[PDB]
């Protein structure tokens, strides 16, 4: 028997289709995982191939929690540390944020989705340390999910990284993974620091997780990620009534012919709830919205909200706070 929950599958399908229609987008996908087992509760794509497993995207800002996790886990950074987040150069490349903040603490880097702050965290580590961490999250690794045509994604050897590439990989460019790989990587945060295998079969034995970060680090990162869905974060459209939700938005210019183009984007929204003791991960991507807005928050945040909210209801998880 499949691990798929048909009521979640139905909800995800309807919500995805509504958003793809409304935003006149090219394509999209939803993955729902069990946060403590890695079982696939739902996996839906717009018509055609199984893009969730076959296609690789650059994660963009959806990678930033991992860079933050690695920093905190090393003991070298505390969440209250403040960083200079002004634009700066690497060789003759510029790292800069959409909206300039002079300084941000780690909570701020998460909340506001700072490229500069993320790159400063990664710059405390060597290429080999960062590569090993991305590898350990499963980037460029086969999941062996049972799906045919499953991509391993792309993680170039650290032996060939330029300094700019370390920076850009820390905020999610130059490495690639499927939506299912990206949802899987979030089990590190939900399953107390251990990466889980993904499966579409009902589990019979407790899955063997592989330790990537300390449980204390995973807990802290989940707490920081609630900032994304509260006032001041990029991801308030994904807030769910009655729960605290940890999430990350991602808005990427689309890589098309080796070029990154400024008039095509890919919107990603990934999160988990309840944030303190999560039951589910929901990941959403919509490719090339064209109806006006293209930011993750407006395009994918409402599908995340409805699928997460509906999923928690279906699985019989009580709200942790009064509905409003
Ligand atoms: B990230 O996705 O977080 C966000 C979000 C969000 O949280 O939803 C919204 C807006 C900006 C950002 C910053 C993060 N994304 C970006 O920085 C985007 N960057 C890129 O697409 N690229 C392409 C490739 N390279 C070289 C490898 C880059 O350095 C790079 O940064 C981004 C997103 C939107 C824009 P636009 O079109 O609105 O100007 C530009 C860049």
């Amino acid at each position: 028997a499949l691990s798929l929950d048909q009521r979640i599958q139905t909800l995800a399908y309807e919500e995805l289709n509504k958003a793809v229609e409304y935003h006149q987008a090219k394509a999209g996908t939803v993955v729902v995982l069990d946060a403590r087992t890695g079982e696939i509760l739902a996996l839906v794509n717009t018509p055609g191939r199984n893009r969730a497993v076959t296609d690789m995207i650059e994660p963009g800002s959806a990678m930033k929690p991992f860079t933050i996790a690695k920093a905190l886990d090393s003991g070298k950074v505390d969440a209250t540390d403040t960083f200079n987040t002004l634009p700066y150069k690497i060789g003759s490349a510029t790292v800069q944020d959409t909206h300039v903040y002079p300084t941000l603490d780690v909570r701020g880097i998460m909340q506001k989705s700072s490229n500069v702050g993320t790159s400063k965290l990664s710059a405390m580590f060597t290429p080999k340390e960062m590569y090993d961490f991305y590898h350990d999250l499963g980037v460029g690794v086969r999941m062996h999910s049972g799906f045919p045509g499953e991509t391993a994604g792309l993680l170039r050897s650290w032996r060939r990284w330029q300094k700019i590439e370390q920076a850009t990989m820390s905020f999610g460019y130059g490495l690639q993974l499927s939506l299912l790989q990206l949802a899987r990587a979030y089990t590190v945060l939900t399953h107390d620091g251990e990466l889980l295998p993904v499966s579409f079969e009902k589990q019979a034995v407790a899955p063997k997780g592989k330790r990537v970060i300390k449980a204390s680090t995973a807990k802290k990162v989940r707490e920081l990620m609630v900032s994304v869905t509260e006032a001041g974060g990029t991801g308030t459209a994904g807030a769910v009534d009655g729960f605290d939700v940890g999430a990350k938005t991602g808005t990427a210019r689309k890589l098309v012919n080796g070029r990154y183009v400024d008039y095509k984007h890919v919107a990603t929204f990934i999160g988990f709830a309840p944030a303190k003791n999560p039951r589910v991960i929901v990941a959403v991507t919509i490719d090339e919205p064209t109806a006006n807005g293209y930011y993750s928050g407006v395009v994918t945040g409402p599908v995340f909200k409805q699928v997460m909210g509906g999923s928690l209801n279906i699985l019989g998880v009580s709200p942790t706070k009064p509905l409003t």
